């Protein structure tokens, strides 16, 4: 088999309301998903509260 | 149809104890509304407590 383990690092450029991720495969073969990050430059002008 | 997606900016200028924003519209057409924000300057000279 190959199966490995994580994690997988892949690029999601652009605005948080606009990109949508997502998982289509197909298969003969399993997966697993155990977690999900993400970082990216946040920057909000008006202080809030 | 046209009927689109969020968000919607619109200045609301003055002071917050005298603006009263409301939505009359009529209409044949739906409507939505999800959440509303607001920003602004706040400044409050008496730092309380």
């Amino acid at each position: 088999l190959n199966l490995g383990t994580g994690q997988y690092r892949f690029p999601v450029v652009g605005n948080a309301k606009f990109n949508t991720v997502y998982i289509l495969s197909d298969e003969t073969t399993p997966l697993n998903i155990i977690g999900c990050g993400w970082e990216g430059n946040y920057l909000r002008r008006s202080s809030g509260i």
